[PDB]
């Protein structure tokens, strides 16, 4: 169908433009530490973005499908079109924001194309305003949570690692400890909410897969530690390598919150043609959340890793260990979320981290500019986004 | 519970004892050609099995547990005791095998622990001896189609890579498409037999996750083709760096045919404790496989460090692309045979894979006594460990009543 070719190609340019402005979320720690090239940044993203989007990316899906659209004032049809113009919308003033190397939330952008195809189509009813306002909740505290987690973990490793007796020999019990973590955090939620299983069997096999983690992860870093004599570089040294592992992390679940962007709408479309009427229960084809994952590495491969040549826009000039504790704290705060089904701004959760880590240490960084940036984009992308969508839809009602 | 407790401990140390055998079966190519070293070799392994032990090893884990023993004709209790039996005799033989540095079968020391226990107990009709066939039969055609695979695939890379007006170029393309091959297979496999998704859905999840690999891979080796100025010199680098996936490739489907041979009498034992009667349909509780995938990746990592650099030093010689053939052909053999729910020797399928792509091998050298000792290991272990099996379980019968 022609509508079905339409959708792949605005979804594909939607989730593109994803991995294009926000690679430097994920990668932006390593790659101004020099611990990785922009190529193999690249890579790696690509691997990590689709592998998010495929085991964890549906939660949040549903949610875009239906938590902004009152789906059930609206003719199938209708929010065929609507989801499309979302998709143009906010395609448009990502690429834009991208040219101009500026920092935006695509989900706040695919969130007011939403929205505004809802306002124009039905009226001020056409908004599912109860979870809407749940949504406009997360923007505002997942930030400051990323913020408090990076701040408390600063602290700690600075306490527990560096001001220490025998920072080498903490190091090789804390560093792991993190590490172990996160894969249990990710297994863990896997398995609950992707594998549909009990709890008590989701946590048994968190901690089984965070146990060997640590297991490895301790040699690994044993070995690691004894490349260097002197005690702070052999500890950042360490802490070079674990942030790319950390980076990965973040990319994961930048995936994993982020690929709704575009597989929502696209999922959307295909429901109705499908099918012909909107089900009560959504379900995210595999198709959706395929084709959003594979754009979005494409976009981190081509547009994405240009925009990090630039520079890492959201997060760059720390140390190893600092970038360490951002992408942890900006990794699980995103995981978590995506776990609630609450599509966030990953972008504005690395800021709040950079944040937290900033008040911990000196407040000298944050760059104060591109925090204002992104404040700005902050206020501007839903009306936006919102008010274009809305022309857009408009106009598309010119069919006969 | 304290036969959950001896339970746990003997399966721990059956698993154990499969890891320190067999992590050469995965990584001494990597290690021969000095890929990676020892210690690194041991921490990948580590984290490779156990994944292919948990994403796949509960297949075969059903098998262990109906499909020798004819478990309607023994009393639960006796299963029960059996099983533990089977995995006493069982890591017995494989650590003294391991101690001398000989690569052994454990699922054939397992199987014959268990066909010890079936007959001591119950006799001739003790042994589930229609499934049993298919089991034997698989032991000699796995190594047969694992040298079939390793002769065909190396006459696909010569013709694609080395036949060709430029095989850098050409490497570029072949290795990408084998890595992606692999890929696709573990993907559509777990999505497929694991998670219980339609045929077509799980085609879909392998062929996506394919296209991200080879794009991947592709610029990964374009890259590397760059360092050396002779081609030959450069396709073997590219290979010498690509035969590292392809062990984690063996390490995954190692752990997913093998789990089974400590997980599948644990479980028996977990579902005998559980619920009395083995059902119908056998469910292997996470536990048990959880279990065996730790001890497999501590024993890989405590005792494995030594038969591993006493594989590899024979094979030295072994090309790049040769070693990546050997291990492509023996991990699909392998992942193939575990999504039957055949336990099948991962030792003896490499075996076979490297005789098919070439053996140089030194050999005569291997020592010949060592040779002559390793032939009849093999041909003794299945009656040495059932012999072994019957007297644990009969002096056990006693030691209770
Ligand atoms: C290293 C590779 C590991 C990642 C493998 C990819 C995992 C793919 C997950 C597919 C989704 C799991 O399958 C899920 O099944 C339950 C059924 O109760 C529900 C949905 O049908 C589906 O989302
Ligand atoms: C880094 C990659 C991580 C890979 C994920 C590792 C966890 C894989 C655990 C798979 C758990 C298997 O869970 C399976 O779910 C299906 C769904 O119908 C049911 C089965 O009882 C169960 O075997
Ligand atoms: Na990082
Ligand atoms: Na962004
Ligand atoms: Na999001
Ligand atoms: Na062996
Ligand atoms: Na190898
Ligand atoms: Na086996």
């Amino acid at each position: 169908m022609t509508i079905l070719i339409i959708a792949g190609i605005l979804g594909f340019i939607m989730a593109f433009s994803i991995g294009a402005n926000d690679v430097a979320n994920s990668m932006a720690t390593a790659v101004g530490a020099r611990a990785i090239t922009v190529r193999q940044a690249a890579l790696i993203a690509m691997f990590l973005e689709f592998l998010g989007a495929v085991m964890f990316g549906s939660h949040v899906s549903q949610t875009i499908v239906k938590g902004i659209v009152e789906v059930e004032k609206v003719q199938p049809v209708e929010l065929m079109y609507g989801a499309l113009s979302a998709l143009i919308a906010a395609s448009f003033w990502i690429l834009i924001a991208t040219n101009w190397g500026y920092p935006v939330s695509t989900t706040h952008s695919i969130v007011g194309g939403m929205m505004g195809f809802g306002l124009v189509a039905v009226g001020i009813n056409g908004v599912n305003w109860k979870t809407f306002l749940f949504i406009v909740l997360s923007w505002v505290v997942s930030p400051v949570l990323g913020g408090l987690i990076s701040f408390v973990m600063f602290k700690l490793i600075s306490l527990s690692v560096f001001h220490t007796k025998n920072p080498k020999k903490s190091s090789t019990v804390a560093i792991p400890f993190f590490i172990s973590l996160a894969i249990f955090t990710m297994i863990s939620l896997f398995v609950k909410k992707t594998l549909k299983q009990p709890l008590s069997e989701s946590f048994l096999l968190g901690i089984a897969f965070s146990l060997v983690t640590f297991f490895v992860v301790h040699f690994a870093v044993r070995k690691l530690i004894n490349e260097k004599k002197d005690v702070y570089d052999a500890v950042e040294n360490v802490f070079k390598r674990a942030q790319i592992l950390t980076s990965c992390y973040v990319s994961f679940s930048h995936g994993a919150n982020d690929v709704a962007n575009a597989a929502g709408p696209v999922a959307a479309v295909m429901i109705v043609a499908s099918t012909g009427v909107v089900p009560k229960t959504v379900e995210i084809p595999f198709l959706a959340l395929l084709l959003g994952g594979i754009g979005i590495s494409l976009g981190v491969f081509f547009l994405g890793q240009k925009v990090m040549e630039t520079v890492g826009e959201k997060i760059t000039t720390l140390t190893n260990s600092r970038g360490f504790t951002v992408d942890f704290s900006t990794a699980t705060t995103v995981l978590l979320a995506s776990s609630l089904g609450l599509p966030i701004s990953t972008t504005h959760v690395v800021v709040g981290a950079v944040t937290g880590v900033g008040f911990a240490r000196g407040l000298e960084m944050v760059n104060v500019g591109v925090l204002k940036n992104i404040v700005i984009s902050w206020l501007l992308i839903v009306p936006t986004v919102a008010a274009t969508s809305a022309a857009v839809y408009w106009v598309l009602k010119l069919i006969l």
